[PDB]
Parts: structure tokens; C-alpha cells; sequence
């Protein structure tokens, strides 16, 4: 096993806090907040032109 | 100008990959692709039990 990063509270990808709740794409950890803040953020699929 | 990595492709904070597209929650670059993969993958809320 080297490859993933496993980690007990996975280290939050975002914010760099050991989380135990969030998602993981790859090896990596997206903290539940962060999780939902992206979908937040997305919200500005048209241009600004 | 120290504390955020902005860069012309933002690395994927996933894919390690340098893209211009995505988002950017605090200093970081979730790649639009894993910023939708998040949405995917949280589709989870409720537990195994
Ligand atoms: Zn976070
Ligand atoms: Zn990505």
C-alpha cells in the first residue's frame, strides 16, 4: 500500500485539518464543508461577458 | 502577495494536473472535473447501517 493516503481523519485537501467526514476522488480528502462548497462556488457556469 | 497559489492552469488539488478550469475554495484548485466528481461522490449522506 503506497499510493493512497489513508490517514484516520483524512487531512482535508482544502483547509489542511484532519477530518474524518468528506469525501476522496483519487488519494486525496475534500472536507464535507469544502465538499458542499464547491458545489457552491460551481454555481457560475455562464461567462461574465 | 503570499499566502494564495494562484498560477495561470491552477494544479488540481486531485489530479495534480495544471488546469485553468475549476474552482478555488481558499487557496486551492479543485479541477471542474473533480468539483462535479464531489458532488458524485457525496451522494452518500446516509450510512451503511
Ligand atoms: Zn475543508
Ligand atoms: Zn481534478
Amino acid at each position: 500500500s503506497m499510493d493512497e493516503t489513508v490517514k484516520l481523519n483524512h487531512t482535508c485537501v482544502i483547509c489542511d485539518q484532519e477530518k474524518n467526514r468528506g469525501i476522496h476522488l483519487y488519494t486525496k480528502f475534500i472536507c464535507l464543508d469544502c465538499e458542499r462548497k464547491v458545489i457552491s462556488t460551481s454555481t457560475s457556469d455562464p461567462d461574465y461577458a
